[PDB]
């Protein structure tokens, strides 16, 4: 059996992190992959590298361990929703955040609560390659419990969340968020009036998801 244990997010955990979101993302992330071609590996870790300083300093991010061969095999990325850091974006993946703030701008600005300290923002998750099924799933449902924990201890009202996979909006539906949008992806318009993700299934879906705690 898989025994895991939460540490907050420390200076020396980003190259881990990088790998583990890099392996969780590149050729896997659902959006991304029609965005091809022009995904690069160092899109991700250029981001995370951006951010790496205030994300460890808010204090809200954390790694997990396997306690049995004290590696870590998961990792949550966690910011205030109404206090981010904004990254000029040089990649393909500027889209995908610009899609993510068309979901979450209006629902955010307009119908969650106000003010700092409120919005508990999961911005990315990741497990480790080399878990097999059971693992994986063991350290998702480690990792859900362990963001609850951090926003009721950090006093936030809720967590906020786009899940862009089948796997994560299914645990975030058994894991009672609500959803307050469920948008087709391939309907979405950029700038200059195509659709990046346009060639994707009418079955694929950003659903934002929101659970007070
Ligand atoms: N949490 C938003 C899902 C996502 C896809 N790509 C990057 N992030
Ligand atoms: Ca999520």
């Amino acid at each position: 059996m898989l025994k895991m244990e939460a540490v907050p997010l420390r200076l020396e955990h980003r190259q881990e992190v990088i790998d583990i979101i890099v392996a969780s993302f590149y050729n896997k992330a659902d959006l991304e992959q029609w965005l091809k071609p022009g995904v690069l590996r160092t899109d991700y870790s250029d981001i995370l590298n951006d951010i790496w300083n205030v994300l460890v300093e808010r204090d809200l991010s954390f790694v997990v361990y396997d306690t049995n061969t004290d590696r870590i095999i998961g990792t949550a990325l966690n910011f205030d929703a109404r206090n981010e850091p904004e990254v000029d974006i040089k990649s393909k993946l500027l889209i995908v955040f610009e899609f993510l703030e068309f979901c979450e701008g209006p629902i955010r600005d307009n119908y969650l609560p106000k003010g700092l300290n409120q919005i508990l923002h999961s911005f990315m998750m990741g497990t480790a390659e080399k878990l097999n099924p059971r693992e994986n799933i063991a350290c998702m449902h480690f990792m859900e419990h362990e963001v609850l924990r951090v926003a009721r201890e950090k006093q936030f009202a809720g967590i906020f969340t786009t899940n862009t996979s089948p796997l994560t909006q299914q645990l975030a539906d058994v894991y009672h968020y609500k959803t307050l949008l469920n948008f087709q992806v391939n309907e979405y318009v950029h700038s200059d009036g195509s659709r990046p993700f346009g060639d994707a299934p009418d079955e694929q879906r950003a659903i934002v998801h929101w659970k007070e705690v």
